[PDB]
RNA sequence: AAACUUUCAACAACGGAUCUCUUGGUUCUCGCAUCGAUGAAGAACGCAGCGAAAUGCGAUACGUAAUGUGAAUUGCAGAAUUCCGUGAAUCAUCGAAUCUUUGAACGCACAUUGCGCCCCUUGGUAUUCCAGGGGGCAUGCCUGUUUGAGCGUCAUUU
């Protein structure tokens, strides 16, 4: 069954995938900014993802915002050029859902996330789904094939950077780039 | 001629330089992995027979316990009354304690020591009012537990 899920979802837009994106959207979006799990919405390719399983459940959901750069100040100003001068439109190097899954961890880091799927988009934000794992707990550590998460450091990271979309948004390359700095480099 | 004035002697005198001093600092190098909701870092306010502070400590207050050292004095011998062969205030001690009023600060507050609610137990003695000691009521999430919610929705003998 996994599998047609999988490439089930692979077709947006598409009749089905379509006529329920929309209801979904219209339902979903009215619910709290981040409205924290129910059961898992998309379970099909969540797996690739070492899906649900963890810890023995929780899978929170927020809206981020849709957009580009809110340049704070009301200025300049600030010489301007190497602008500086610029101000409406800069682009935000963050990650749009990285966004999301960091104010998820924040809305509660009981546990920690193991990683986070989209699942929608208006014209008013994009509507991401993270994971957790809640390591300060139960078989997560016990029966753990999976203490990875539990230990240490790797934790509360879900946003040290060392994540998954920031991981992508930095450097897993490997040649072709300056993608591991740090470094500065190089005095 | 002195006074005065300059000048150089010696003696004092202002001043604190030079010399030598070093329980600091400064830079090196080499090990080592630890804070807190089990209440941290920080703050007050207090605590010696005698103490202002630096220091240590918390109403068990320059300290309790416990060890070995100790073997003999501490706050070492300031004075002082001081007390000791049953182990004195010192080190180590963190396989124990005490740790006020606070601060992530926490029942509500807080330019005040102000204002509530439970539970236990004492006086007034009818539980329901007033006073005493003990224990307690933050938030976000995790997981189960336990009650009830909708025309989400299933099935039942009506």
């Amino acid at each position: 069954a996994y599998k047609y899920l999988e490439e089930l979802q692979r077709k947006k837009q598409s009749d089905v995938l379509r006529f329920l994106q929309r209801v979904r959207v219209w339902e979903y979006r009215q619910k709290n900014v981040i409205h924290r799990a129910a059961r898992p919405t998309r379970p099909d390719k969540a797996r690739r993802l070492g899906y649900k399983a963890k810890q023995g459940f929780v899978i929170y959901r927020v809206r981020v915002r849709r957009g580009n750069r809110k340049r704070p100040v009301p200025k300049g100003a600030t010489y301007g050029k190497p602008t500086n001068q610029g101000v409406n439109e800069l682009k935000y190097q963050r990650s749009l859902r990285a966004t999301a899954e960091e104010r998820v961890g924040r809305r509660a880091a009981n546990l920690r996330v193991l990683n986070s799927y989209w699942v929608n988009q208006d014209s008013t934000y994009k509507y991401f789904e993270v994971i957790l794992v809640d390591p300060q707990h139960k078989a997560i550590r016990r029966d753990a094939r999976y203490n990875w998460i539990c230990d240490p450091v790797h934790k509360h990271r879900e946003a040290r950077g060392l994540t998954a979309t920031g991981k992508k948004s930095r450097g897993i390359n490997k040649g072709h780039k300056f993608n591991n700095t740090k470094a500065g480099r190089r005095k």
